[PDB]
């Protein structure tokens, strides 16, 4: 069940269903934060409503065994969302410094019990995506909400196909100051594998495939409150309880760390200014602002939802391969984006 205003926004989106669902290839790094799994959850409702069909997911971030743990978790979540036919595969190796090893090996305890068995996920990265680009009668969309090792691998291995079978590439990323458009080395997903990010941004443009880049500023504007997570956990859906528990515990850990001055450069003032001697139970209720970067990227990737919420700004040189930017100014309906994200996640968890 939805609230009156949630039910209305979902009715409104439903007027804009496409004739055919858009087949979708997703590149993702779940269980180091809530974002990717919120995206899988809203994708379930978008699939149920005929906007997309999530055919293949390739998982990155970490060494080979870590990528398999993430892929097992993704497949576990798709199973619990009754998306039984999503094909999940581990992505390929990529270069990691010692500093990256620590961050890229983050795997939140709440996801451990959600993992499908190891043999439920595939080890051959983008092979199935290649075969599917070959045999699709209609163009597919590519959505990147993680590092780009595999997305770039796909454009490289199937460069012949992608030119005629991929409609757009939408990325949670960032555009470097200097230009062809190239990736910002500071943006998290680009920094996961910066050479692959450069190869992808560059090759998409050489191949004439439209790029749409959603940046962290777009999410700030449409940040959701804790009620978003409490709403989806309310009825005991395991994916809803996972999301609320991961967000609440991540935030608890950040609060406690700052309280003890253990996170250099951050302080109580930064925490109140970002999210708003206390225990975390007295802070959780004051929080009002939680970012959903990856779900917004997915909303930006589908024309039906994009036209509802966004007015992307073109960044390419007049006449060149299109590159659009979605930042704070381009999120034109943020309260509607908030309400639509809540509507989709609650409907998905029925
Ligand atoms: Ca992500």
């Amino acid at each position: 069940v939805l609230t009156p205003t949630e039910a209305a926004v979902l009715r409104e989106l439903r007027l804009h269903r496409p004739q055919l669902p858009l087949d979708t290839l997703l590149f993702t790094d779940p269980n180091k934060d809530p974002d990717d799994v919120v995206t899988y959850t809203i994708a379930k409702q978008l699939q149920a409503d005929g906007f997309l069909r999530l055919t293949d997911v390739v998982v990155t971030l970490g060494d080979a065994d870590m990528r398999s743990q993430r892929a097992q978790l993704a497949k576990g979540v798709f199973d619990r969302l009754a998306l039984p036919d999503v094909r999940v595969a581990r992505g390929q190796d990529y270069p990691m410094t010692s500093t990256q090893a620590r961050e890229h090996s983050k795997f939140l305890a709440e996801g451990a019990a959600l993992r499908a068995a190891p043999d439920a996920v595939h080890t051959d990265g983008v092979r199935a995506m290649c075969e599917r680009l070959a045999t699709s009668p209609h163009k597919l969309g590519m959505v990147v909400i993680a590092g780009m090792t595999d997305a770039s691998a796909l454009l490289a291995e199937a460069g012949d196909l992608v030119r005629e079978k991929v409609a757009s590439i939408t990325i949670m990323g960032g555009i470097d100051p200097a230009r062809l458009v190239q990736p910002d080395t500071r943006a998290y997903n680009n920094a996961t594998d910066i050479h692959a990010a450069r190869a992808l941004y560059r090759r998409a443009q050489q191949l004439g495939i439209p790029l749409r880049i959603l940046t962290k500023e777009a999410a700030y504007k449409a940040a959701v409150p804790p009620a978003f997570y409490e709403g989806i956990a309310r009825n005991g859906h395991p994916v809803g309880e996972y999301l609320r528990d991961v967000q609440k515990n991540a935030l608890k850990g950040l609060w406690e760390g700052i309280q003890a001055n253990l996170i250099p450069g951050l302080d109580t003032a930064w925490f109140f200014r970002t999210f708003v001697a206390l225990s975390f139970d007295a802070i959780w209720p004051q929080v009002t602002k939680l970012n959903l970067y990856d779900p917004l990227t997915l909303l930006a990737a589908l024309p039906g939802t994009a036209r509802l919420l966004f007015q992307p700004t073109p960044m390419h040189r007049e006449g060149a391969s299109p590159v659009e930017h979605v930042g704070h100014a381009e999120v034109v309906r943020p309260e509607k984006a908030r309400l639509l994200l809540s509507a989709l996640a609650k409907a998905a968890l029925v």
